[PDB]
């Protein structure tokens, strides 16, 4: 999502997402190259309002689209000085629309720029152990094979961590797990017999990058048959909370009393007051084996052009007939700033001149066929007007 | 280094006893519990030189 | 049994003072009354105090 605000108001007639798309073309920079046509195509909630100085975009990608990548000259054909991704955008001229956005964006200076990126269904991530590395493809077992007190799980993803995120979750589930958790305990007791798993609380975790979730408790129902799990974090300020390893860590309040299962058994087994009945021996304690972990991530940046003091981390090109301009680099402050290069009433030859030297004469015969003109025209260079000669520096045109 | 041994070679002679008793009916609270490994994280060092 | 902690950086230079910290992960609630099971004589505990 793309949000541009200008000090003007733009139109009085607001204008529908279908306007837009008559307007403009927008590409962006790919693991093949740009990627454009139909999946670059604006969505349904982008527009102007009439009264208002802000324009929206919105543009989404399939899973099934290829990777957007930082811009490479062997791969996307270019010479901008830039190692991050393009999005490029540029005006449909050969339509009334747009030609004429690119008229109302001449004047209109652009102010502030608000980038906003959600992305959902993330598998390719990172998993640990305080044993090791884990492999996502294949069932495992977070927190360990005969999980202890202490015992954690991490969940890493440097794409999102590398970004000011706001938020970030995940979610997991559960393979063999008993019918009822707290009945499958129920011969391991202490003192007057009393359950050490008296109910679901018994499971709980800690969360480290402080979790928004109701409860502690490991395990939340599911619509269905069994047990998933559901880890919500949220970052007040997009800033990540200084001390914490950008990661996102679980760790085990209580075990799961692996320890524990031969002495109950053997005290059932030797019993001189009741025979032993298969009901009362202890079931094998729990390892808590899960698959299908699935992560998502929202991220946002908003940069004041005309403010100092301000990570204005964003880099602004312009596009031309010929060639480009940088206009901002990061880290910059303007007081005026616009979309688009600034094209005034009438025409423009450009000569480019190869093997001079900087104070050299140059003598040069231009050749007309005279007579081959419109007689029938009334502006025709009355008194003293004559044709206006420049010469190209740093990128500005200076008189003579 | 260690001056004493956390009893980790004790620990099957201990539940043997307990468990074959002619005295008394073992109960959980009887049997011994198995013997500590210290595990530990988040080593921390500082230091000043002149 | 031992453990050792080694820093090359300070180790070569005119250190005057050094130390560290560490965190234990599952230990017991009382590690003196997690041992009592573990007596010898007449039921005297092995581990007394700290």
């Amino acid at each position: 999502i793309l949000e541009f605000t200008f000090n003007k108001p733009i139109l009085p007639n607001g204008e529908d997402y279908t306007a837009l798309n008559k307007a403009m073309s927008i590409e962006l920079t790919g693991e093949k190259g740009w990627i454009a046509g139909l999946p670059m195509t604006l969505k349904s909630d982008s527009g102007i309002n009439s009264g208002s100085k802000k324009m929206k975009l919105s543009l989404t990608l399939d899973s099934e689209q290829p990777a957007v990548v930082p811009y490479q000259t062997e791969l996307h054909e270019g010479s901008y000085e830039v190692d991050e991704p393009l999005l490029r955008v540029l005006f449909k001229t050969n339509e009334k629309e747009g030609y004429n956005l690119y008229r109302l964006f001449n004047e209109n200076v652009l102010t502030d720029l608000k980038i906003t990126v959600e992305v959902s269904d993330i598998t390719s991530v990172q998993l640990e152990n305080d044993l090791g590395v884990l492999n996502p493809q294949k069932p495992f077992f977070p927190f360990g094979p005969r999980p202890i007190k202490g015992s954690s799980f991490i969940v890493k993803y440097p794409e999102a961590m590398e970004k000011p995120v706001t938020a970030i979750s995940y979610q997991m589930d559960y393979l063999n797990l008993p019918e009822n958790l707290v009945n499958h305990y129920s011969a391991y007791t202490i003192g007057d017999d009393e359950p050490l798993v008296s109910d679901m609380d018994y499971f709980s975790v800690k969360s480290f990058p402080k979790s928004s979730n109701d409860s502690d408790q490991l395990f939340s129902e599911k619509s269905g048959g069994g047990y998933e799990s559901d880890f919500e974090f949220q970052i007040e300020n997009g800033v990540w909370e200084s001390g914490l390893k950008k990661e996102l860590k679980i760790s085990l309040e209580r075990s799961f009393l692996h320890e524990k299962y031969a002495h109950y058994f053997t005290l059932v087994a030797i019993s001189k007051d009741t025979d032993p009945t298969i009901e009362l021996l202890p079931n094998e304690p729990y390892a808590p084996l899960a698959e299908n972990l699935v992560l998502g991530y929202t991220a946002i940046s908003s940069i004041d052009f005309s403010s100092s003091s301000s990570e204005n981390q964003v880099s602004l090109i312009h596009e031309m007939p010929f060639g480009f301009q940088q206009v901002f680099t990061p880290g910059d402050t303007d007081n005026s700033l616009y979309l688009v290069p600034d094209y005034c009433h009438g025409g423009e030859l450009y000569i480019g001149l190869e093997n001079g030297k900087n104070l050299q004469q140059v003598t040069l015969l231009l050749q007309f066929l005279e007579g081959s003109e419109n007689p029938d025209i009334t502006d025709i260079f009355t008194g003293n007007q004559k044709i206006k000669w420049q010469y190209l520096s740093q990128n500005q045109w200076q008189d003579f």
